[PDB]
């Protein structure tokens, strides 16, 4: 849709942002793999942070701190993931502890998240930041539950992967100047990531071998085994996506965003089909 | 002087249980050995020494001293981190990726535990400050990698920064807000201390083809004996900024003198033991 056109122009102001960030990085030495990590991206994350806040009323200016911390969080994730399952590329390039060991990048790991949540509480505050220590906790006790997927598929993976959306649309909140909408934000957030985890998992099976898969996907295998997975998939789907439509209905967003907005649980869902 | 430490390190011990309790889920990456690394609880206690000092009760700094030590292990786990070689064979390997796994976890659970604990019990005054604190903490270790980066700039980091941290902690906890600015730098300068000795430690009972890290850059001392001349030289020096700071913060009574043999206390904590 125009959701399309406006990613592509949010990316490129995303990638902008990172650079001023790197460069304007007093830290010498931190900026050469900082660099390697954050390099690219679809930064899906950070753009539903600068649409969302757009679609409050605010002003898409407002949103760049967010969007930034955002992408730098998500970053740091996928370095970290990629030494959890010892991946080496990450689609187009070798993985960040290949090039420099799992010392160096999981210390600038350590490094990336405070300053992401620097870079918050200047831009919106104590509120913003104490969330956002929450959405962090949250997110290691994700990845804990994805160690033993025996059960609760779906609350494991809105903390695994759901707590950085509910960061990115819980941000456009204050952004926006549109607190009141807070715990209303949260659950969107909350609909559209476990949307896009469950898609994720799902395009997973339809990609790769049964062996390599692994994770929260792992736990749908009794699902793929009797040929039934679309059909859990597709339940999950319209079950969040419902829930989903229901409440941006309550949600003072602008009148001309309204058909974009009902249009993204489509818009993540195709996006992950597509690439595969 | 010890009248506090022993019997605090036990209250440390005992606190760190309750919690290690509240948090059975995590032995499934075994929190407890991370928890349990460190022992001594030299942080902790010189957490609530220096808060008491200032009238405040002993309650007011146990979340300090327990987020204070969740820290000190999230960052020695780090050190855990084994990069792989690759020339090692496939089993012996998939348990290093098991072991930097549980650190990954583990690590990324604390951090944000330990600060809510800071911030649950002091304010976001408090909990700034420490985010600032952990993330000097990283670049610590991401200079200690290798780079001969200025030892004292290093160090200060590497160690200083968890030690500003239990001080400066201590003003939140005795409630003199004023006394902040000025406790931050007790720990800066202490810290210092603790490594620079520590780091003498590892140039007198450890191995030869060991030493690594900050004390690395000690290269131009330990072969000519100067390197015990450099240790001495920065000891006092340093232990002459906080000898200053010390009395002209508005500490308290009873407890003004001790206070001064701490620079002491650490540096023999550590020439004992080896």
């Amino acid at each position: 849709m125009s959701i399309i056109e406006f990613w592509l122009e949010a990316k490129a102001t995303i990638d902008r942002l990172i650079e001023q960030f790197l460069n304007s990085n007093r830290d010498w030495d931190l900026v050469d793999i900082s660099s390697y990590i954050l390099k690219d991206g679809k930064r899906f994350r950070g753009t539903l942070n600068m649409f969302f806040t757009v679609a409050l009323g605010g002003d898409i200016k407002d949103s760049y701190g967010g969007a930034l911390a955002i992408e730098i969080l998500h970053s740091a994730s996928l370095a970290l993931c990629d030494i959890v399952d010892l991946d080496a590329t990450r689609r187009g390039d070798k993985a960040a502890w290949v090039v420099y060991g799992n010392r160096k990048v999981i210390f600038i790991t350590n490094y990336l998240i405070p300053t992401a949540l620097r870079i918050i509480q200047t831009s919106y505050g104590d509120d913003a930041l104490n969330t956002s220590i929450e959405l962090w906790k949250d997110t290691s006790v994700g990845a804990l539950r994805d160690m033993y997927d025996n059960s609760d598929y779906i609350r494991t993976i809105e903390l695994k992967t759901g707590s950085l959306f509910k960061l990115s649309t819980v941000l456009s909140a204050y952004a926006s100047k549109h607190y009141n909408t807070k715990q209303q934000m949260l659950d969107v957030g909350k609909y559209l990531g476990i949307i896009y985890q469950v898609i994720d998992d799902f395009v997973d099976y339809k990609t790769k071998k049964v062996e390599e898969i692994d994770g929260s996907a792992k736990q749908l295998f009794k699902y793929y085994r009797e040929g039934k997975l679309e059909e859990y998939v597709r339940s999950v789907y319209l079950e969040y996506k419902q829930k989903y439509d229901e409440l941006i209905s309550n949600i003072p967003f602008q009148s001309k965003y309204l058909s974009e907005i009902r249009s993204l649980p489509e818009f993540l869902a195709n996006g992950l089909l597509k690439e595969a």
